[PDB]
């Protein structure tokens, strides 16, 4: 169960690996995989699109049905849906998109959602096309998450900069 391999332990509860979150989810089948979602759960590209494609679009169909019944999420919020073939559950978390004018302070609220689950496989919230400084996103994760989080970062250059930044 939760057989994470090759991670570097940064703190008592935060681990990090240079890896594709989709490939990690297939190998580990964690209890929870985090999706870096938007408020309408439209998994159009990036991490969210890759996780959806690995479920052969079942995650998008389920997400559309969720939004029809419940309405959109809030920035900083989350919902629990099926993990399909990737995990027992998928925790869809909306980090702020600072390239769209959303407040970076909401990144603390976004990582707070992780605390309702004992173990999670997750990406670096608000990084990539969401525009946040990835070194800042790792600092907010370390300061906010109290449960056990395994971060998969699919870029060796960024992985090295994050580990060097943490060990300063
Ligand atoms: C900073 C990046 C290195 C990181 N990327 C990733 N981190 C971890 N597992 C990944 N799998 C893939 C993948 C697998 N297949 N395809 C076609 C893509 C990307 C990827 C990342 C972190 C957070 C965010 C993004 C990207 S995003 O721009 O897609 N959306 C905003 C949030």
């Amino acid at each position: 169960v939760n057989s994470f391999s090759g991670y570097l332990k940064l703190t008592d509860n935060v681990y990090i690996k240079n890896a594709d979150i989709v490939e990690e989810a297939k190998k580990v089948k964690p209890t929870v995989v985090v999706n870096a979602a938007n408020v309408y759960l439209k998994h159009g590209g990036g991490v969210a699109g890759a996780l959806n494609k690995a479920t052969n679009n079942a995650m998008q169909v389920e997400s559309d049905d969720y939004i029809a019944t419940n309405g959109p999420l809030k920035v900083g919020g989350s919902c629990v849906l099926s993990g399909h073939n990737l995990a027992k559950h998928c925790l869809h978390v909306v980090g702020p998109n600072v390239n769209k004018g959303e407040d970076i302070q909401l990144l603390k609220s976004a990582y707070e959602n992780f605390n309702q689950h004992e173990v999670l496989l997750a990406p670096l919230l608000s990084a990539g096309i969401f525009g946040a400084d990835p070194i800042h996103s790792l600092r907010v994760c370390v300061d906010t998450v109290r449960t056990n989080v395994y971060l998969a970062v699919f870029d060796k250059n960024l992985y090295d900069k994050l580990v060097s930044s943490f060990l300063e």
